[PDB]
């Protein structure tokens, strides 16, 4: 009951912000997103640009993802992130997350047909 491109949005996308606000704001988006569920997601990054400005990504600079797949690609440009990781003081289920924004090109991996991005590799 979620495709891999509608987890991929729904788990790195967040266009309605240039970057992140404040301290407390991947507290608050890694609960809102539901990444917080059943355990606390460890590690998620969310993308601060325009869906069609990530799908464009599929097109761009074809490289290895982490894991050998050779369908991943890299954005030409470095786009708007929030990197979300879980802090000592984390314990399921009151997570707790560090929020580091940051300008970075992204990796993704693309698939399907329209060919979209399917996971976040990585961000460099
Ligand atoms: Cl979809
Ligand atoms: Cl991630």
């Amino acid at each position: 009951k979620e495709t891999a491109a509608a987890k991929f949005e729904r788990q790195h996308m967040d266009s309605s912000t240039s970057a992140a606000s404040s301290s407390n704001y991947c507290n608050q988006m890694m609960k809102s997103r539901n990444l917080t569920k059943d355990r606390c997601k460890p590690v998620n990054t969310f993308v601060h640009e325009s869906l069609a400005d990530v799908q464009a990504v599929c097109s761009q600079k074809n490289v290895a993802c982490k894991n050998g797949q050779t369908n991943c690609y890299q954005s030409y440009s470095t786009m708007s992130i929030t990197d979300c990781r879980e802090t000592g003081s984390s314990k399921y289920p009151n997570c707790a997350y560090k929020t580091t924004q940051a300008n970075k090109h992204i990796i993704v991996a693309c698939e399907g047909n329209p060919y979209v991005p399917v996971h976040f590799d990585a961000s460099v």
